[PDB]
């Protein structure tokens, strides 16, 4: 996690999936499941991802607020790589 | 700093200017001087960054696996953007 912290990952990963559940981000991202459950609190806490519950289970996805989000974020790495 | 890290940041002003002080890199990335420096010593530690003194001042600079790490990590982030 030099350049990119581990809500990068997550965030990024809930783009192209839509919902996920904490667990599945985990697994996809390589990331320790503690660790994504304390990344979606602050997701969670600044408005860019829902909870969503799909009977006994949560599922995660993003907020318009986080999709827009994402996709600023994404474009100044995209320049980041271009200047660099 | 929701996606990068101030030590991207640092980098990546490095990339670019080949080599420049604590105080020159805190002003060119807006980062506060002591997260600088805690990141620069952190960089000093893995031996990613060496410094190169003109007397009183103390400029940074990537080493080669220093420059091999950045290579790595804009991978990284180019993948990400797809």
């Amino acid at each position: 996690y030099i350049f990119l912290t581990p809500r990068a990952y997550i965030i990024v990963h809930l783009l192209k999936v839509g919902k996920a559940k904490a667990s599945e981000i985990s697994e996809n991202t390589q990331i320790p499941y503690q660790t994504v459950i304390q990344n979606i609190r602050w997701l969670l806490a600044e408005g860019y991802v829902v909870k969503e519950q799909k009977g006994e289970e949560i599922y995660y996805k993003l907020t318009d607020k986080g999709k827009q989000m994402a996709t600023a974020e994404l474009e100044k790495i995209r320049k980041l790589v271009e200047v660099v």
